[PDB]
Parts: C-alpha cells; sequence; structure tokens
C-alpha cells in the first residue's frame, strides 16, 4: 500500500486513539483484536504504552515480541524484563498482570494460540536468527 504511514507512526496513532477513547476506538488491526500493554520504562521510569495482538485464554494473555521475525528486540521487551508488573487494556477494560517469559510446552501452546489470531506470526519464524520471546501475563 503506497499511501500508508510508517509502521511506527501507525503504532503511535493506534495507541493514541485506543487510550484517548478509553478503549472504545482503534482496537483492531486487519479485523483482529489488539490490546494495549503498559510497562514501566527501564531507563526513564515512565509508563510506556504499546499496542500488541490480543492472545487470550481464560483470563490470561500472551504477547509476542517480534518485529516481523527480525532479531532486534522491541524496547518494551526490556521494560518487562526489568519489571514484570504490567497493565493490559483489552477494549474498555484494564487490569494488572505479572508477565513472564515462557519456555517449553507452555510456550508452544501459547504460540499456537497466537498464530490462530495473527497467522503472519508463523511466517515470521522463517526470518529468525534469535529465539522469538513470548510472555504470559497472569492476573494479579
Ligand atoms: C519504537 C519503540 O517501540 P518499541 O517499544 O521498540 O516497540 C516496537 C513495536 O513492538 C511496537 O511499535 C508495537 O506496538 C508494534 N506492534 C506489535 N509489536 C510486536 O512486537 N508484537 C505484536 O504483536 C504487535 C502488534 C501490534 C498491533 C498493532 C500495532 O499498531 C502495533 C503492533 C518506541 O516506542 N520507542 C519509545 C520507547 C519507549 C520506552 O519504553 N523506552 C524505555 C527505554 C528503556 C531501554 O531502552 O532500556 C524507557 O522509557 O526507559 C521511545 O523511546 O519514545
Amino acid at each position: 500500500g503506497e499511501y500508508e504511514p510508517s509502521p511506527s507512526d501507525w503504532a503511535r496513532k493506534q495507541v493514541e486513539t485506543y487510550e484517548n477513547s478509553g478503549g472504545t476506538e482503534g482496537t483492531t488491526l486487519q479485523g483482529k483484536p489488539v490490546v494495549v500493554l503498559t510497562t514501566k520504562g527501564a531507563k526513564t521510569g515512565k509508563l510506556r504504552k504499546t499496542p500488541l495482538m490480543r492472545v487470550e485464554h481464560n483470563g490470561e494473555y500472551a504477547v509476542v515480541a517480534s518485529l516481523g521475525g527480525a532479531p532486534k528486540h522491541p524496547v518494551w521487551y526490556h521494560n518487562i524484563k526489568a519489571e514484570p508488573h504490567v497493565e493490559l487494556r483489552d477494549g474498555t477494560e484494564v487490569g494488572d498482570y505479572t508477565a513472564r517469559e515462557v519456555t517449553g510446552e507452555e510456550k508452544r501452546v501459547w504460540w499456537e494460540r497466537a498464530v490462530e489470531v495473527w497467522p503472519d506470526y508463523a511466517e515470521y519464524q522463517t526470518k529468525t536468527t534469535r529465539e522469538i520471546p513470548v510472555f504470559v501475563l497472569t492476573p494479579r
């Protein structure tokens, strides 16, 4: 698409609409649901808000840290590593979670859930040179 913003400017615009509307607008991407993760900034201490694909199961969520399978980690990856207490907004509702990087069978199961929501995640694997981080968020 020739007449679209950069992916970074799109993410900024989406998170702005999402937050300013109290989760009543801007909550989808290609028809698929998006959440807003709030993390504590590792360096600055500021609260940082990031739109991510919604992957949910019985009140837990998972988030995938991957810029299209590229190896450089998103900055919010570092915020979670430093501070596991995060907030997650799903539409009009928000809550507190403990985020942890998962491994093994747990990671495989959540990855399958994520690929059902956002099939492109499977394609990203073909570009990888580092593990793809997956976090599971449990209510707290
Ligand atoms: C460009 C950078 O963003 P980032 O945290 O590297 O994240 C890159 C992307 O993951 C981010 O744009 C995502 O929202 C993109 N994104 C997804 N990204 C994903 O990785 N996974 C997804 O499933 C996903 C879905 C998605 C859906 C909609 C959408 O609009 C965007 C989506 C950024 O926002 N810069 C900030 C960083 C803010 C920050 O947290 N800084 C820390 C720095 C700490 C340190 O560097 O150690 C601080 O304040 O101290 C800034 O500096 O102003």
